[PDB]
């Protein structure tokens, strides 16, 4: 029931807190740790759109 | 500087949101697609675990 919108923003509240976490972490070690977690995401965020209709 | 918390509580109200997503889920076409989120999403939360202080 309704339940898929619910999943898909709270699954871009974290893609949006790792870019604001991107700002604040400028240094190459973190910068290229919290990157792969963010492009993770993004796979998500991929299959959301093609399973929203 | 210390936001790692504020990024994996997001990170697992999705995860909470999603256990109970699967059982919704529970045609295997939906149940091989959520879980590659599932798998991925886990490994956020594996890292951030390394991450902590
Ligand atoms: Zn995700
Ligand atoms: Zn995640």
């Amino acid at each position: 029931m309704d339940y898929l919108r619910e999943l898909y923003k709270l699954e871009q509240q974290a893609m949006k807190l790792y870019r604001e976490a991107s700002e604040k972490a400028r240094n190459p070690e973190k910068k290229s740790v919290l990157q792969k977690i963010l492009e993770d995401e993004e796979k998500h965020i991929e299959w959301l759109e093609t399973i929203n209709g």
